[PDB]
């Protein structure tokens, strides 16, 4: 099942769309929905035609339907250094040492509303002059730390301020706009190998490929289970929490992002997540 | 006025106390009533008699009502470095790099549940091995960083993890009982100058002293106008958000937190906070 | 105790008076108090100073808060021809019938929105001629048809519409204004028996006295406990439900109701229950 | 647009059918769909397929889903004595008179709890025994008593009840399952002509036409504008209120339903109401 949310008239209608491309208009909240397709498959709703999931994915909205954030994720988190100057601990830096360490890094990343879906705008910090996105797989996780699906995620990322000092992270990561996912939730089942996907990223600037960059999730060295472990350790989180899984897609010093840049990220098995950018102005 | 709020056969009162000892039963939410006192000190609701205000302090639940957290905070934010081995760039600490630089330390602290109150269990995580209190004053903000109101809040802190790596932050910092505050949370007007105010910790072991200090607040040194400043630069908050101001009271490092140490925070004019300690188990 | 309810800026607030003239703030919905203080006499609330009741009973609005229907009762239903031309029946009135018969009256009388309460204006139709108030002893009751309090109603009736024909008591019976009733709702406790109460009607118009009457309940030949059963036999009720049990006083065909009458209605021990009058426009 | 609902897992979902037979699920409360119908016939929602409208009239049930009442209405009130021993007036018969009357008979029917919908039982009250269905067109009405639609309603009455004396009609008419409606609500623009519809009653005893019987529209004499007039007049209405008009099919004085009869009435260009009768017990 690969499940989807349109905002309509001010509300949210979930759809979910079926492997044989068929449309069910679901009945639930799509959480619970996904909870439950995590038990035993099954799916509450309707079959509906005249919802052309094609076209909003590249259109973004159809008539009185606009594709947006699939779920309103309770609390979104995020893992970095997960995958095959700067401040240091005996010579050492601390991005090389938590690399090296039995310890990942977990950090709180977004709120529901300092997240944007699908065809929405991601935001660069008006106070900083190099922001980049960074393009990962997510797991969508229940209160016990159960994968419910996977979906694309941008870490948008204030990479000067977190050059700057370690202790600015927070704020390099934690902002309106900080954070996009979707278009679309795919259930586990939906994802045979999760360390066998490409990752492609693509900067468009006015109709430029600015920056063009892929890896594939076979790089990925601190995997999600690990991950998800020390998250939850000691740390209640709600159902639906999102847990982004970190990047290997590192554009240069140069290639930091502007208004009005198209974004794009493209997974295997999920589809295409794109966000225009909007500069904030001080 | 000096808001507090009990927990009642599963439901939620508030109550104000006024300087002449006169407590109100409040009609509205208390954020909504904090942010129409901030407006024009109007309080909806009738005099009570029957509550035992400093039996509540004392005693914590009198009968079937317990004092609790005054508000559900729906952020909890926190700057530290704002008073008077280690991760170095160019051979200068992170600490003392903030200390010296324009942008303040400001990090994500708690959600609303992650919180605890007067009388309630703060927690050391499972996999800390020298978690601190940290005695702080707190402001509660409306959306604009406008100020509703002042309390105590204690930043409990595994500075292990913290001391390992400045990437485990987040993890020293965000956890199930990682943060209380109360008893009250009092308005702008109980407060004549933060700046001169004292906060004194007590760390009681078995009814033993086993750690006592106190600072005055004449030496913060980053103010808190600049710390919200920075809170909500292109970042939104809600009403009733909590922002904790850092410490200047630092116990040792054989000062540790224990299972059934009893933390107690005093600030003038708002009153003593205090906590129990329970130790997660693995 | 006796219950009241008052509006206060568009919310509601229930108050209980005891006894010895303390007055409580009550925690739960009034129809959920009076069940519960049915079950074992509990009162969840606290104690409050301040508010007027008796100012309120004289005044009707103190200040910001104002005295109102005790409850929204979910449905009002009445009984008549309970105390010791015209359709007939062989020869002998509808009304002699029903007074001889095994079979009680009862009709619907009103929904919570077509009642309004002590110093709020009962109505008279734009069509009627003929308007007469009821005064009458009422229960409030449970889904059982357990009495959980007494209350005075009056159920004002076009007294015309009726005499014209018996398929007209609907629209004699049942619109805006129909139904009055308070000030209290007084617990079973408060009344040792029921049929021993004195009920004094008064029609005051430009401060004359234009007509008084009284009766008392041991008068009432069809005991509430049949009416209770004949109401509830096949035709589920629910909590908080109100039955008006009959009336004896009823003034003369020249008595008839107009704009601006002042209606007063007392009962020994649960108070007098005072509405305007106005005339609805064709 | 003919709207009609089912219960499923508990939860209620509205669906329209167009002439065109394509079937919409509705986002809207139905009662709010057919106000917007009124206004611009716009109907918000999704063609969906697999709902078989059908099987569901035929058969109830579907799978997991059961067909009710297509809304709840907040009042059901009837007109009776519209179409073109016992109790008298100077010689006249109560029904007589009124029929001749200016004023039409409006009585209160039912609240929406102790209606039922095709394929639910309505009931005979146990002390009962001679209850018959009045088969008659309804109107939906908003709060302005304007017309928002068209649907069956079985008037269910205890006709001895009433025929001992006109003030039992209240009890005659008001009890759990003495309504029911459906199968569905048709909007005005289904029905060009309100007086040219066919009204057939059968009742079915143990496979047996016990009784049917037949009438057209353009018998009713007291035209639904008239008794709609009568109904509102200082009597306020909620949206979705059910006036149900009246009827001429009378079965005999032997002809009294019985535990299992079967009741169908059809209606032109509106459908077939089922219910099973279940005689309630002492």
């Amino acid at each position: 099942m690969k499940l989807f949310r349109v905002v309509k008239r001010g509300y949210y209608i979930s759809y979910a769309i079926l492997d044989n491309s068929t449309i069910i208009r679901l009945d639930e909240d799509p959480i619970k929905a996904l909870m439950r397709y995590s038990e035993n498959k099954e799916v509450l709703g309707d079959r509906v035609t005249g919802i052309d999931y094609q076209s909003l994915l590249k259109s973004f909205q159809i008539n009185d339907i606009r594709i947006t954030k699939p779920i309103d994720p309770p609390e979104v988190w995020g893992s970095g250094i997960s995958y095959e100057n700067v401040a240091k601990i005996l010579g050492k830096t601390i991005y090389e040492k938590v690399y090296d360490a039995v310890r990942p890094e977990i950090f709180f990343k977004a709120t529901p509303n300092r997240c944007v879906g699908h065809g929405e705008a991601i935001a660069v910090r008006s106070d900083s002059e190099w922001t980049l996105p960074e393009p990962e797989l997510a797991v969508v996780l229940d209160s016990n730390g159960k994968i419910l699906g996977y979906t694309i995620m941008d870490d948008v990322s204030a990479r000067d301020l977190e050059a700057e000092n370690p202790l600015y992270l927070p704020q390099s990561k934690i902002y309106a706009g900080c954070c996009a996912f979707g278009p679309v939730i795919v259930t586990s089942d939906e994802i045979k190998n999760p360390y066998s996907l490409d990752i492609t990223l693509k900067i468009v600037r006015e109709g430029r490929v600015f920056f063009e960059g892929s890896v594939n999730t076979n790089k990925m060295r601190r995997k999600i289970e690990e991950q998800i472990q020390y998250l939850i350790r000691d740390n209640p989180i709600p159902d639906g929490t999102i847990l982004t899984t970190g990047t290997a897609i590192v554009p240069g010093r140069d290639k930091g992002l502007k208004d009005e840049d198209i974004v794009e990220i493209t997974i295997s098995n999920i589809g295409t997540l794109i966000t225009p950018v909007k500069k904030r102005r001080k």
